[PDB]
């Protein structure tokens, strides 16, 4: 079958707020803050939520200190508060909308 790729999209950048996903409803922005922190030093927090029905929608976004420590956070996976939590970067997929917003 068709399968195999050689170097995937690897393009140079720095520090970059990174989204987690598979959070629990528990944990909250002021949480993450400290949960993140035993890392190293949080240094941007949030978590996104629904409207409708009110509950986490089990993801958020997240940016350290140092840029080793981001990086190296990604690479391994991580358990908040009995959760499976994984690190990743926003791709085009997922374009949170700011400031100027249609509608």
């Amino acid at each position: 079958g068709s399968s195999g790729s050689s170097g995937v999209k690897r393009a140079v950048q720095k520090t970059s707020d990174l989204i987690v996903l598979g959070l629990p409803w528990k944990t909250t922005e002021q949480d993450l803050k400290e949960y993140f922190s035993t890392f190293g030093e949080v240094l941007m927090v949030q978590v996104k939520k629904d409207l409708k029905t009110g509950h986490s929608k089990g993801f958020g976004f997240v940016r350290f200190t140092e840029y080793e420590t981001q990086v190296k956070v990604m690479s391994q996976r991580h358990m908040i508060d009995g959760r499976w939590c994984d690190c990743k970067l926003p791709n085009s997929k997922q374009s949170q909308d700011s400031g100027p917003s249609s509608g």
